[PDB]
């Protein structure tokens, strides 16, 4: 149902509800089992509704800017550590629009941090206003495929994702150059053997 | 997957052993000041992309099923755990499979104080296994939302390792959190 739309065009519409979500990420030299390289830490979360999503939430664009709304949502959900860390217009990536079930536009941001910054974010998430309520926990996204050819990313893609968050994740994998187009197809295939 | 006994368990030959625990605490918190959380139940995202309970393998002949579990927990949840009891009284059940080379997993349910769960979550990011075997802790939503889908039923549509779903369901019956009919209602809501 979701369709692409430019930021600028989408900011012009009327009586549309807006949401902002961010992928925070950082490179890692860690190797799982000292063999399988982690490569990069991507944060997602388990939401109060039983589903996985990226942090963020609604913004009222007549009151505050998209970035200001995003900063506030992250503070609630991810905690104090998000202060001084500034997701800006540069971090903006894409906008999608729908009408079923509600007139609704979601914006997706992608921001690289230093590893210790992600770690400090994890360490302090348990202190967020939303911890154990709207946010049920923070999780890192496995980017590897294991030898059984299912465990890791393919298996993880069989989890339950809110809205278009799965599709956003896949976008980021292709944009941060982490997987080739075919690799993504391979991942969706290995996943879909239910 | 077939239910078995502790009695037998330790005596079978050629099987690999695994221990897992549900740590849980009561809670007075209300989501949107409306929906009661009731209880906090810990699970995790594994390195394999699946949800499960903390723990792992333990050499049967080396030390007791508790000694293996308590080590596994400390390794996966962090230092805080060295002061968790995890006695025999916390033992719960043992299922036996013949899939990925004959497994036997034992399930443990143990009640803690909310503070204790909170301090565990707070130190989990320090566990030897953080960012490796354990990719993050999560609380299990026990409520069902107004849409009659979000909350627990949606949660059960996630990808679960081994029989950690069976185990979770058992806990909800065992801990008197849900009746059999109510469990049967979330499953139908979920698998729809
Ligand atoms: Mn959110
Ligand atoms: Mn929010
Ligand atoms: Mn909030
Ligand atoms: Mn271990």
């Amino acid at each position: 149902r979701p369709r692409n739309i430019s930021r600028e065009e989408s900011l012009q519409l009327e009586g549309y509800k807006h949401a902002c979500h961010a992928l925070l990420h950082a490179p890692s030299q860690a190797k799982l089992f000292d063999r399988v390289p982690i490569r990069r830490v991507l944060l997602m979360m388990m939401r109060f509704d039983g589903r996985l999503g990226f942090p963020g939430g609604f913004v009222d664009t007549r009151d505050i800017s998209l970035e200001e709304g995003l900063k506030r949502e992250l503070e609630e959900e991810l905690g104090p550590a998000l202060a001084t860390v500034e997701v800006t217009e540069d971090d903006y990536r894409s906008s999608q629009v729908r009408e079923h079930p509600q007139k609704c536009v979601t914006h997706f941001y992608i921001k690289e941090l230093k590893l210790e910054e992600i770690e400090r974010i994890e360490a302090e998430a348990v202190n967020a206003k939303d911890h154990g309520l709207e946010v049920m926990g923070l999780i890192r996204v496995p980017l590897y495929t294991l030898r059984d050819r299912v465990g890791g990313l393919p298996a993880f893609l069989c989890n339950n994702f809110i809205g278009n968050s799965k599709s956003q994740l896949l976008y980021a994998l292709r944009s941060l150059k982490l997987l080739r187009e075919d690799q993504i197809q391979e991942v969706l295939k290995a996943s879909h053997r239910l």
